[PDB]
């Protein structure tokens, strides 16, 4: 790190998103509520996309929820799953794959950008 | 079944979301946490697109949570709606409408595919 | 009010979302579940977009769950945003940013308007 999205890799070509794993080993539980979870992955996104992560499927069913986010086109810090575990004991292994990056078209408007 | 998407219905012209129905009756408490439920809705999807599956904002409101899911362009297998009681008990009748399918543009990046 | 989509504002040119204030002070707490805050802003959307309302990070990580909303294109109903308090007492003060109005394309296909 820093890494840049364009390191990230998709499970299979059809895949929509770009997978994301946590850089640390993680316990959480459901007293914890919403924890932010280290990727050593940073923005920028490529031009006129912004990005959404969302949980992986298979770790929503194990207990994990993935709060949706919402990273910025020209955001350039790290991006960060916030991550709570729902019922149970949830422990994140350092490199699982935990949540996965969807890029999505920015459309243009005329809001003020106060 | 196997009922591919094209025979999913949209509540109106203007509805963003195609509407996804269990097939069975389930009924689901907090202390359960997430369960799939059956819809008989197969991928794939259109060319160039993805899919995430929401909840309506109706069935949010009775207490049942719908997780973001993310249906991949070539994903064959069967849609399901990953779902969770969020404080009370909520009971899902066979053929209520519980989550929406949107469609979305797959944006092709450069990231490697392993 | 009525106010439309228009009057909404961008933290910064590169914001993927508009932000989105309840008009009201109020307070959650867990076991009230789902909540639905008033905004005071009215769809209809931009021709050919739909809109997902997602929470903002920075609430999110103080407990506060926005689930995701979906906004049809000819919606023209007040834009509300569906809350809940994930593990603690939280309180919303009138005008605090609480969630993010994101425009995605409406893709157009044959499924039935039935
Ligand atoms: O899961 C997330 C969500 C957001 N983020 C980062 C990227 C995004 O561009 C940035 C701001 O996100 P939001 O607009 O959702 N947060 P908020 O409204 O609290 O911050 P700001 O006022 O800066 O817009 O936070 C993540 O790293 N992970
Ligand atoms: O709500 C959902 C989410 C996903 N799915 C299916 C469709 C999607 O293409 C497939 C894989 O979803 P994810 O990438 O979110 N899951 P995961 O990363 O666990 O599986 P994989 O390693 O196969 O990509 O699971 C559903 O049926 N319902
Ligand atoms: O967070 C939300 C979600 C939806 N809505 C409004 C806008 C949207 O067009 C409308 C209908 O949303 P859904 O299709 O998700 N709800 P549902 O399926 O329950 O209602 P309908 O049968 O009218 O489609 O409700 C909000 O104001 N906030
Ligand atoms: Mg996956
Ligand atoms: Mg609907
Ligand atoms: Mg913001």
């Amino acid at each position: 790190q820093k890494q840049p999205i364009s390191k990230l890799t998709r499970a299979t070509p059809g895949s929509a998103g770009l997978d994301l794993c946590s850089t640390s080993h993680t316990v959480l539980t459901p007293e914890m509520g919403p924890q932010a979870l280290s990727t050593g992955i940073y923005g920028p996104l490529p031009p006129n996309t912004f990005g959404l992560i969302l949980g992986r499927s298979s770790i929503t069913m194990k207990g994990l929820q993935v709060y949706p986010g919402v990273i910025d086109n020209d955001y350039t810090g790290e991006i960060k799953i916030m991550a709570k575990a729902v019922n149970n004991i949830v422990t994140v292994s350092q490199g699982n794959r935990i949540a996965q990056l969807i890029l999505l078209p920015l459309i243009e408007t005329d809001n003020k950008v106060q």
